[PDB]
């Protein structure tokens, strides 16, 4: 899948237990994880290969893609999740962080 490195999101994560509030530029060809990581920001992970839920966030606004190869189900993904070690932009996007408790209770 062609996607266009020129092509570059606002993406603020978010974080209200945490007090986290920061957005970065993320390309369109790029995981976000990956872009928080290079722009200095820390967020949880553990496989880094879309394969487990460590990295989770949840999209409160906009859209992302989200690798085929990753983990998560469609129910799960029509809920919002995502998994950012995995997941590109597709436009301007607010993600609360730190979700993994709440993928997992997700019914
Ligand atoms: S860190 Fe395992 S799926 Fe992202």
């Amino acid at each position: 899948t062609k996607r266009d490195h020129n092509k570059v999101y606002n993406v603020t994560l978010v974080n209200e237990e945490r007090g986290l509030n920061k957005t970065i530029r993320v390309h369109a060809d790029e995981y976000i994880l990956d872009a928080a990581e290079a722009q200095g920001i820390p967020l949880p992970y553990s496989c880094r290969a879309g394969a487990c839920v460590n990295c989770a966030g949840r999209i409160i606004k906009g859209t992302v893609d989200q690798s085929d190869h990753s983990f998560l189900k469609p129910k799960e993904l029509d809920a919002g999740f995502v998994l950012l070690c995995a997941a590109y932009p597709t436009s301007d996007c607010v993600i609360s962080t730190h979700e993994e408790d709440n993928l997992l209770n997700l019914a």
